[PDB]
């Protein structure tokens, strides 16, 4: 998160920290669950991950350091990706994390609600993007959860903004048209909160940019209202 400010423990708590094992354990990217076994986070954060079983879900985390080898996490059962993805400048940068058992919800961890297809119309004024990525184009994994209110920009502006690249109505884009506040390398696949009528639903996850926080280059995150059924197809199947 460029232009950001530290988290305060139990403000996010849907986020989480999704870390490979191979060749050495690391923050991969962000995820946020939306239900007891399910995290949603972006596709290509897999781009080669061969397996589930290099993976580890950290929920209820502020700082990276509470994580060393006697931290508690969920295994992941499956990875879902979605069927059209190719790469995150092309869209549907969605995946779905199935746990190897069940988040048991508290202040520390909890789900975000899911947009609803009502809601396509309504404007959305208080949006977040979070995560533990870099505060700068070459930095590092930051320790602590960091956080940045940005606007949500519209999709024919983004479009201005992306000259060469074709901008969805699967996308959604927000950032200052001067720039200073985005997402990094490392936040990828978390969430972009929303609060309306004083409920957070998760409007986007953090997929791609050029650069960090560069004038007319707003963030361009998945559209999370247009793959509700796509979601509930995974995750409420018979
Ligand atoms: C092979 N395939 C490539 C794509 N991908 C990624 O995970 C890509 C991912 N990028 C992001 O997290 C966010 C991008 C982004 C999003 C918006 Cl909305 C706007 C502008 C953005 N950017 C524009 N230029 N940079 N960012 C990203 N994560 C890391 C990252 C993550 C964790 C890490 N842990 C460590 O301990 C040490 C690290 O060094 C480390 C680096 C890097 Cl590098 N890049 C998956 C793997």
């Amino acid at each position: 998160i460029v232009g950001g400010t530290a988290s305060v423990r139990g403000e996010w708590p849907w986020q989480v920290t999704l870390h490979t094992t191979s060749p050495t354990q690391r923050h991969l990217c962000g995820g946020s669950i939306i239900g007891n076994q399910w995290i949603l986070t972006a596709a290509h954060c897999f781009y080669g991950v061969e397996s589930p079983k290099i993976l580890r879900v950290y929920s209820g985390i502020l700082n990276q350091s509470e994580i060393k080898e006697d931290t508690s996490f969920f295994g992941v059962q499956e990875i879902i990706i979605h069927d059209q993805y190719k790469m995150a400048e092309s869209g549907y940068d969605i995946a779905l994390l199935k746990l190897e058992t069940t988040v048991g919800y508290g202040d520390s961890q909890r789900p975000i609600c899911l947009p609803s297809k009502g809601d396509r119309n309504v404007i959305y004024t208080d949006c977040w993007v979070t995560g533990w990525g870099y505060r700068k184009l070459r930095d590092k994994i930051q320790n602590t959860l960091q956080k940045a209110k940005i606007p949500l920009v519209t999709n024919e502006e983004c479009q201005k903004r992306y000259r060469g690249h074709k901008i969805t109505h699967k996308m959604i884009c927000a950032g200052y048209r001067e720039g200073g506040k985005d997402a990094c390398k490392g936040d990828s696949g978390g969430p972009l909160s929303c609060k309306h009528n004083e409920v957070w639903h998760l409007v986007g996850i953090t997929s791609w940019g050029e650069g960090c926080a560069q004038r007319e280059r707003p963030g361009v995150y998945t559209n999370v209202v247009e793959y509700v059924d796509w979601i509930l197809e995974k995750t409420q199947a018979v």
